[PDB]
RNA sequence: AUAUACCGCCAUCUUAACCCUGAUGAAGGCUACAAAGUACGUUAGGUCAAGGUGUAGCCC
């Protein structure tokens, strides 16, 4: 439900994206994204979809980001001072190839 | 006579945290082609034979 305002209409029982919104999002998340990198925060990226795990790991390494796309053990985040270390810096922006 | 006086020696028996979910109810947390889970005393005991320190008995 929650993503109909983005959707053009159905064809033929299909939907299909407003790519005139998909542009204002995208510039606005790349706004976003640079000036986070911009200010040397941790970027991490996250996708489950084991077709485009080793794209998304290679893209990771190549820019000097981080990038998770295995297993995601429970309190990876909410508990990470216990799973990492007491010092242990959390991301400080996500990116999500496939939520 | 007493270790049913102690000591020695033998033997008997006794000796968590964090993180999530449920409307932050009682409560619950697994799937790998992975979906919240991760970290000494005790004994009416024996032994007075390879050992001791005491205590009591009778003493026409
Ligand atoms: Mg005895």
């Amino acid at each position: 439900r929650f993503m109909e305002p983005y959707i053009f209409g159905s064809r033929l029982d299909h939907d299909i994206i407003d790519l005139e919104q998909t542009a204002t999002h995208l510039q606005l998340a790349l706004n976003f994204t640079a000036h986070m990198a911009y200010r040397k925060g941790i970027i991490l990226f996250i996708s489950r979809n084991r077709q485009f795990s080793y794209l998304i790991e290679n893209m990771a390494r190549d820019c000097g980001e981080y990038a998770h796309t295995r297993y995601f053990r429970g309190g990876m985040l909410t508990n990470a001072r216990l799973l990492f270390g007491p010092t242990v810096r959390l991301p400080d922006l996500i990116i999500f190839l496939h939520t």
